[PDB]
């Protein structure tokens, strides 16, 4: 599914994620955004073999298991399939356990080059929540 902006927005709202471990509605837009596009079919193979997967574009050497990345951690306990559906809940579920290990947000490269220390709340804009 490729979600709208207001869409999303509405539907991390309503997972618990606005303003969860500090970290406002419109952080979580824009890191979708530059992550996935809001697109929730989204992978990318990187160079160490691991993948990353979904709409928040998930790891699968630390989170998921997609059976071809050795040693995996698989921290979210979930199939990195899981995180490619339409319904965002386990993505988000997976995402409130990744923010709180300690590196907040800058667990998403995206998020630390493109929205860190922008305007945020643009992403949010014209929404009815
Ligand atoms: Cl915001
Ligand atoms: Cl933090």
């Amino acid at each position: 599914k490729v979600f709208g902006r207001c869409e999303l927005a509405a539907a991390m709202k309503r997972h618990g994620l606005d303003n969860y471990r500090g970290y406002s509605l419109g952080n979580w837009v824009c890191a979708a955004k530059f992550e996935s596009n809001f697109n929730t079919q989204a992978t990318n193979r990187n160079t160490d073999g691991s993948t990353d997967y979904g709409i928040l574009q998930i790891n699968s050497r630390w989170w998921c298991n997609d059976g071809r990345t050795p040693g995996s951690r698989n921290l979210c306990n979930i199939p990195c399939s899981a995180l490619l559906s339409s319904d965002i809940t386990a993505s988000v579920n997976c995402a409130k356990k990744i923010v709180s290990d300690g590196n907040g947000m800058n667990a998403w490269v995206a998020w630390r080059n493109r929205c860190k220390g922008t305007d945020v709340q643009a992403w949010i804009r014209g929404c009815r929540l």
